[PDB]
């Protein structure tokens, strides 16, 4: 069998599809409605949730691509955000298309700082949105906080056009100060070793537990396939999450391989433990403990 | 901007449910996806029949038609998968040079073939996924319209990115056309486009655009330029039936004009059984050329 037919697994798993679905919305709306419908959503949520200040590295490697911004008049502002919107192929959109998604982040969480000050030009007063953005609003207004924060990830990523530029990775947790998961019907050595080393940054050691071939699925995403791929995106975007893993089931699959589903609950360091998301993991593993396949869901309501 | 007349008539509602649902869908497994058409494609046949694909869709579809009907049932399946997955295969690499009739017809045939047994079929009993059972659940719910809309982009978005398309057909004599009416309408180059449009007159159709002029199709982005639009108007826009009901009329920016008109559209797939409910929004520059036309699929009957 296949990398590709490995996303069948456990298929009666709920996943939260009305985050792509909702997505898809968003995608359509023209762009000064995309961007104003965001700036309400992030007003809205900030009254109860904080979004974590960039990162230093962050900032410095999108500061240029700021800086132009903010020399522009403010009618040349508006142009550069829905070009940015709408994939537009400009210099700045190609910038912007190289950059990681915590960069594309910080560079939007500092044009939302700049917006508020009036500093950048901001959406204009009294702004109503169309008739289709309004429901996407209402829609994600009604999701819980974990499905909103990666409707608003995925609107960021998916602005520019398209060398890859991401920050430093961080140095592994010290051995010493590692805590380690413990997961309700789950003694299995290779998920307990993929969740702790994930947990202390220690990437290196977490791609060894891979097969050569083997796949890891983001929420939403295609599989991203072989140790290469996998190891770069591990230290491109995986940094500083918390897993909590709670409990989990275990199965025999094909050509004696083992398939595990683990659920519980991630937290993205720009967040804290102020969200967390409801997540599956969806393992396979071959014979010799090694993983060919793991799919990460975030999933529909905690009923999931 | 071609990009800034997106928002015209930025209140016309759109069936977005349309993407949300094609998103959906796309996260499926393969094999659900596979299924989940199947079962659509089998329940709506029992009061709409496909027309027919033309032969000339048949013969250029019949070297890769060959090639699967050779296939063992074990390789068969596997060779729908990949088309279901975007794999990089030759088979997928040659359904991806045709054109949206083409693929249509391809999977009319093995339609066929799949419910004579000669081509390996759904597995008997098959049960679709938690998800794959709601997002069926949402197709069933739609208007015919939408529902053909959703199956038409699930068949053109498989398999893996030199454009084959049908031969052009003659114009239809002059003497032999039937010119529309629209109330509230009287515009030239709105009336000179649906009546070249419904006699297949490309050649005549694209002089009515502006140079640089964009023509965006239902949930698509804009295609831009006379040599885009008239290879799209040649390549998928043959044998449609445009039946605009009504209009309204009003200035733009710069002297232009903006017209958004409502009716129904049937496509030759369908003919008179399905008719769609459709919006177009015209921007016409001072001359009375196409800047642009966006041509949208509506919410329900509502919208009109
Ligand atoms: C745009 C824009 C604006 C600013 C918007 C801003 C500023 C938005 C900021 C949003 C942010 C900060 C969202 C962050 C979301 C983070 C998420 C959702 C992270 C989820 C990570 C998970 C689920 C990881 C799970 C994993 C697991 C557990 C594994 O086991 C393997 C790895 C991996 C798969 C990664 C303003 C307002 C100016 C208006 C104009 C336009
Ligand atoms: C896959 C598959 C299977 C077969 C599926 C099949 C066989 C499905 C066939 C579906 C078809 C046949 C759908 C056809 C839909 C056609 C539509 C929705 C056309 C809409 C056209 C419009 C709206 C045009 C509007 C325009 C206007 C008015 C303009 O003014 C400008 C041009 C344009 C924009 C084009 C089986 C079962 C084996 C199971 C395995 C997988």
């Amino acid at each position: 069998f296949t990398i590709d037919s490995a996303r069948g697994i456990f298929p009666n798993t709920l996943a939260a599809d009305v985050v792509p679905a909702t997505i898809a919305r968003f995608s359509q709306l023209n762009a000064e409605d995309q961007l104003a419908l965001i700036w309400f959503a992030y007003l809205e949520m900030g009254k109860t949730l904080t979004i974590a200040a960039p990162g230093a590295a962050s900032m410095q490697l999108a500061e240029n691509a700021l800086k132009e911004i903010q020399a522009m008049g403010p009618l040349q502002q508006t142009q550069a955000m829905c070009d940015l919107a709408n994939r537009a192929d400009t210099p700045l959109c190609r910038t912007y298309a190289s950059w990681s998604p915590n960069i594309k982040l910080g560079f939007w969480y500092r044009l939302g700082e700049l917006m508020e000050q009036g500093f950048v030009a901001p959406i204009p007063a009294g702004y109503q949105l169309s008739a289709n953005a309004n429901a996407v609003l209402a829609t994600i207004q009604g999701l819980e906080s974990g499905q909103q924060i990666t409707v608003l990830l995925n609107a960021v990523v998916d602005m520019g056009f398209t060398k890859r530029i991401a920050e430093p990775v961080v140095p592994p947790q010290d051995t010493a100060s590692r805590t380690k998961v413990s997961i309700e019907g789950v003694t299995n050595a290779t998920v307990l070793n993929y969740m702790d080393n994930l947990n202390a940054n220690d990437f290196d050691t977490l791609i060894e537990l891979f097969t050569s071939d083997g796949a890891l699925q983001p929420p939403f995403q295609r599989p991203i396939v072989g140790k290469e791929n996998v190891l770069r995106f591990f230290r491109e975007e995986c940094q500083n999450l918390k897993l909590i893993p709670e409990r989990g089931v275990t199965e025999p699959a094909e050509d004696g391989f083992t398939q595990i589903k683990v659920t519980g609950k991630v937290q993205t360091p720009w967040f804290g433990g102020n969200v967390g998301m409801n997540i599956a993991w969806r393992f396979l593993l071959n014979p010799e403990g090694k993983i060919f396949f793991v799919a990460i869901d975030l999933l529909a309501s905690p009923k999931e």
